[PDB]
């Protein structure tokens, strides 16, 4: 029941270690427990009641750190093969599954798949484009690698869909707005990719996978690239991002296509990761 924002990078006038925690019943921000290592560009999910910090930049990371809130710790777990910042991250039948990034240690079409159950990484069906700062998201148990940046040079538009099951990479519609940096979420039955760069976007395009369709949605009032996106209690929360590095938070309800600020954070923070648990 709570927001997390995880990390990212304070530009204004710091890599960040820290927390911040959000409950929307009180409308507040609270910090929590630092990670061990600063992380921006991280990808931030959650799985079997742990939030796992994957990647980023402090060197490009490929260290993960998991996050308990009962119990207010973080821990490493197993690392990646690949360090990855700018990395996607989602979570699909009991595996995270981290998806391209950037290894400065390429541009990274390359996937690799966690098992909580086991504590290690093991990569599976490499995306068609490599992609960094790529949103990720889960729906119709496919994960969507939307957007990001090949730098193997092109901000994409284009959308690829991982099936699980039969652990195949396809493409699908692509966005109207090439988009790296791009926040994405999942919230009654559709895809939200959430600003980005192309142009710094405030603009909002959602993808119905039952007609394989974009479409815009009203846009947020700022813009915001390497925003954090989540979902909570009805809303989409676009946290953070570079417009000035950001610390305000606005909250999208879809029954009402509008967008509206709630309390901002503490710390600004672009790059940031955003969990939800
Ligand atoms: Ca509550
Ligand atoms: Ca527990
Ligand atoms: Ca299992
Ligand atoms: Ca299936």
């Amino acid at each position: 029941g709570r927001i997390y924002a995880v990390g990212g990078y304070d530009g204004s006038p710091t890599h960040l270690n820290s927390v911040e925690a959000y409950d929307p019943e009180t409308d507040e921000w609270s910090f929590v427990a630092p990670m061990t290592t600063p992380r921006s560009g991280v990808g931030v999910a959650v799985l079997n009641g742990r939030i796992y910090a994957v990647g980023g930049y402090d060197t490009h990371l490929n260290s993960v750190e998991a996050y308990d809130p009962e119990t207010d710790e973080w821990s490493f777990v197993a690392p990646m093969t690949t360090p990855r910042s700018g990395v996607g991250v989602a979570v699909l039948n009991g595996r995270i599954y981290a998806v391209g990034g950037y290894d400065g240690s390429t541009h990274l079409n390359s996937v690799e798949a966690y098992d909580p159950e086991t504590d290690e990484w093991s990569f599976v069906a490499p995306m068609t484009t490599p992609r960094s700062g790529v949103g990720v998201a889960v729906l119709n148990g496919r994960i969507y690698a939307v957007g990001g940046y090949d730098g193997s040079h092109t901000h994409l538009n284009s959308v690829e869909a991982y099936d699980p099951e039969t652990d195949e990479w396809s493409f699908v519609a692509p966005m109207t707005t090439p988009r790296s940096g791009v926040g994405v979420a999942v919230l009654n039955g559709r895809i939200y990719a959430v600003g980005g760069y192309d142009t710094h976007l405030n603009s909002v395009e959602a993808y119905d996978p039952e007609t394989d369709e974009w479409s815009f949605v009203a846009p947020m009032t700022t813009p915001r690239s390497g925003v954090g996106v989540a979902v909570l209690n009805g809303r989409i929360y676009a946290v953070g991002g570079y417009d000035t590095h950001l610390n305000s938070v606005e909250a999208y309800d879809p029954e009402t296509d509008e967008w509206s600020f709630v309390a901002p954070m503490t710390t600004p923070r672009s790059g940031v990761g955003v969990a939800v648990l």
